[PDB]
């Protein structure tokens, strides 16, 4: 299949990314705390839903939360100041609460399932969401002594990720803090703006793009 790209919802942003976030890829997004990028998580559950005319792959959702951080509520408003249905796109949002690590890698084998019944209809899977990538390893595997068995962990974890993304066609968006994945930094710009950062992508100039965070979710 021929790549897709979901918009951001950002012009600047999805000029940056060349177009938007990329089926048969895992985009991986940095920030601190109110960096915006669970709310960027949040605007591509919604973007993802629309035809492509308007940036969107007419598409379902898999989210997985490690930290509690899906608000329904915010899902709903971006849908309704999107001319979506709030509820129609709720319930093409499916949801998993990962508990621990072991869990979070379990979801994303089990995942398939999901992804194979919505293959051939109206709303295939077109992104899911792992919002954090990180926390629950960073919380389990302390110190030197841990570090080698938490980085083979999370290596088949993204491998993982990335044979569903290249094998349906989907695009795996995760959210990190500071391994083939476009990585991209969000910080605080002026005046409550933020700010995004692409780097080191193999095919992609580095930039920066500037974006707001609005009852539409995230754009310019
Ligand atoms: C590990 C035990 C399971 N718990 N639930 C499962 N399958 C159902 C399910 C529902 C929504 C989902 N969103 C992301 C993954 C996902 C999965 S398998």
């Amino acid at each position: 299949a021929t790549i897709g790209r979901i918009s951001t919802g950002s012009k600047s942003l999805d000029k940056l990314l060349g177009g938007g976030i990329e089926t048969q890829a895992i985009t991986e997004v940095f920030g601190e705390f109110g960096s915006g990028k669970t709310q960027l998580a949040h605007t591509l559950a919604v973007m993802v839903q629309l035809p492509p005319e308007e940036g969107g792959l007419n598409g379902s959702v898999m989210w997985i939360d490690t930290e509690n951080t899906f608000r329904p509520e915010r899902i709903r408003e971006i849908a309704q100041n999107r001319g979506l249905d709030p509820d129609e796109v709720l319930k093409h949002i499916a949801y998993a609460r990962a508990f621990n690590s072991n869990h979070q890698m379990l979801l994303v084998q089990q995942a398939e399932d999901m992804i194979k019944e919505l293959l051939n209809t109206d709303r295939p899977v077109k992104l899911l969401i792992v919002d954090s990538l990180t926390s629950h390893f960073r919380s389990e595997y302390i110190g030197r002594g841990a570090l080698a068995e938490r980085q083979q962990k999370l290596a088949k974890h993204l491998a993982d990720l990335h044979r569903l993304a290249n094998l349906y066609d989907i695009a795996v968006f995760v959210t990190n803090q500071v391994s083939a994945t476009l990585r991209v930094y969000l910080r605080k710009g002026k005046g409550g703006k933020r700010i995004a950062r692409l780097i080191d992508a193999p095919h992609l100039p580095e930039g920066e793009a500037v974006f707001s965070i609005t009852e539409k979710g995230i754009e310019d």
